């Protein structure tokens, strides 16, 4: 028996962890496929893994202790020092005892008479607890392409989730698929140390310099002196970037100081500046975001000197939502030993044993193939789970139509359910999210631990409420009319404060059973 099993190791299972157990005394246990702490940032080490948030902010704030012993290297934090860091949050505070690692979860089917959970893992073992915390993350699956020939490739394959030791690039010609965040990271990495970089781009995106420079010692002492300072900005901010969320109007000065404004973002770096610190309207207005994107057209235009790689390099939607963030990414197709493959108008239609063919029949002989094709939604992180609460209905039936929950942490039919960075959750920095879930969460267990409640669930009518302030405020921006499974985009201060709505009204919308 336990008070709270989590399922995930990751930035939401450890401090889940770290909060019940430390801080309000409960027995609990966590789980994970992984044999180490870290989540995605254990999974994901291919080259260029790199945080859209800078290294001082892509933290936990609760330890104070720990902010002032962090380090601060560069700018924005690499997935080796994530890692070690998550790996210095397990060690001082002693969480390792309390997970079970390479242990995944098969089953987690909830009990009507006793009120708890019965989360069957997959070596036949199974554990009881009234609570169930799911820790899953965004990422779910790794979508790989459906392309024949993917069985008779005799070189080197690689899916960046499943990224291995020891790859090795000089003399090699290789070829990447798909030009994400992910895509873009390892094409910058690696470009300069391959024989020849063969880029298959399906569709086109903006992105922005990040400007991943090295701290200087009175840059990391001008943060640690103002920290506490820092993270109020964060609670503060809608996004929780530190970023100074401007309300000026794109189109309500001239072309010459807009210029500037773009381009001191874009001399400052990351994806959610140019977007959020420059104007106040680009996610809404359409002349807005037609001003955006032509400043990086123009600066493509630039950079890449071939202008028929800059045309290629050049996206081709009306509408665009959040860019990427990049370490030189368009300066690395001006290389003698860099191929762009529009692959939207010369799509691959097989792979031989030493090649990939396009449609217009060019074998492109690669030693090794790289897989940046993105993953699926966080709905499928729980679908994958055999999760039955009410009616044993299962998790896969009740979001048979899209996700849904209440203020993003509960669902109905499921009760004693709680979910960190689950479905309908708030735009923002996923760290300060986390931070407010487990807080939300745990003191809700505390109230039921005090008023003597085994079983608390939300209400059918309540999450309807709660997609329905989704999709309110989400056709006020172009975020539909765009590349866009489902999000709340008020804001973190928003979001903390309809949770507190909830949490000080007695936790309306939520159903609580006495025994
Ligand atoms: C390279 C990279 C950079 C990123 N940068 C940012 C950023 O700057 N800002 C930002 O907000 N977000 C970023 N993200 C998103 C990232 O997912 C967040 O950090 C996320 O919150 C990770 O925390 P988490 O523990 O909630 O998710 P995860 O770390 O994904 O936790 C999921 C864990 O649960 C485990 N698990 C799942 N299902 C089961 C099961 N059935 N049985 C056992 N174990 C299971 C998995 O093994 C995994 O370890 C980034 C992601 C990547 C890959
Ligand atoms: N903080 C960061 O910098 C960071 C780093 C990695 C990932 N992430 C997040 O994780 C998610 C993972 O995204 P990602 O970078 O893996 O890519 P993605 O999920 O954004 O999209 C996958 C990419 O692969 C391409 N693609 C997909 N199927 C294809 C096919 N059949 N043929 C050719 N091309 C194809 C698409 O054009 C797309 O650009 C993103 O949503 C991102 O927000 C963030």
């Amino acid at each position: 028996d336990f008070d709270a099993i989590i399922i995930g190791a990751g930035f939401g299972g450890l401090y889940s962890l770290k909060k019940l157990r430390d801080d309000f005394n409960l027995k609990v246990r966590a789980f994970d496929r992984a044999t180490e702490v870290g989540g995605t940032w254990f999974w994901n080490q291919y080259p260029g893994a790199l945080s859209d948030s800078e290294t001082h902010l892509y933290c936990y704030s609760w330890d104070k202790e720990l902010l002032q012993e962090m380090e601060i290297k560069r700018k924005y934090i690499s997935q080796p020092d994530v890692l070690a860091y998550l790996k210095r949050v397990a060690d001082k505070h002693d969480l390792r005892k309390d997970i079970q690692f390479e242990t995944g979860i098969r089953s987690a089917y909830f009990d009507e008479e006793n009120s708890f959970w019965n989360v069957t893992t997959e070596n036949d073992e199974k554990f009881t607890a009234r609570f169930l915390i799911t820790a899953l993350g965004p990422l779910a699956a790794p979508n790989l392409p459906k392309i024949k020939g993917i069985e008779t490739f005799k070189g080197e394959l690689h899916h960046t989730s499943r990224w291995p030791k020891d790859v090795t690039f000089s003399g090699k010609r290789v070829g990447v698929i798909g030009t994400g965040s992910t895509g873009v990271q390892v094409i910058t990495a690696i470009a300069s140390q391959v024989k020849h970089l063969t880029v298959f781009q399906r569709s086109a995106q903006y992105s922005v310099p990040i400007g991943n420079v090295v701290m200087s010692e009175t840059d990391v002492a001008k943060i640690k002196e103002n920290y506490d300072q820092i993270w109020e900005n964060v609670w503060n901010s809608a996004l929780g970037y530190g970023l100074n969320e401007s309300t000026l109007p794109t189109m309500s000065v001239s072309a010459e100081e807009r210029d500037k404004i773009f381009e001191k973002a874009w001399q400052e770096g990351g994806g959610f500046r140019f977007m959020f610190e420059t104007f106040g309207d680009i996610a809404v207005d359409e002349t807005a975001n037609i001003e955006a994107q032509n400043f990086i057209k123009k600066k493509i235009s630039e950079i890449v000197k071939d202008p028929f790689v800059a045309k290629k390099l050049t996206p081709t939607d009306l509408y665009a939502c959040r860019p990427l963030c990049d370490s030189g990414y368009y300066e690395i197709f001006n290389r003698d030993n860099v191929s762009l493959e529009d692959v939207k108008a010369n799509p691959i239609v097989e792979i031989k044993e030493d090649c990939v063919v396009t449609a217009d029949g060019v074998e492109h002989k690669l030693d090794m193939l790289i897989c940046a094709t993105g993953f699926d939604a966080v709905d499928g992180s729980y679908k994958r789970i055999d999760i039955r609460g009410k009616d044993g209905i299962s998790i896969k039936d009740h979001w048979k139509d899209g996700p849904n929950s209440y203020l993003g942490m509960m669902v109905s039919n499921f009760p004693n359910m709680f979910m960190v960075f689950g479905p309908n959750g708030p735009l923002a920095n996923s760290p300060p999210i986390i931070e407010t879930q487990v807080r939300w969460i745990a003191d809700l267990i505390g109230y039921a631990e005090d008023h003597q409640i085994n079983q608390i669930e939300a209400t059918k009518d309540a999450v309807d409420n709660w997609t329905n302030t989704c999709s309110d405020i989400a056709n006020k921006t172009l975020f539909a009319k765009a590349k866009c499974v489902y999000l709340y985009m008020g804001g973190l201060k928003e979001y903390r404060n309809q949770i507190s709505e909830v949490s000080n009204n007695n936790y309306k919308g939520c159903l609580l059973k006495q025994s």
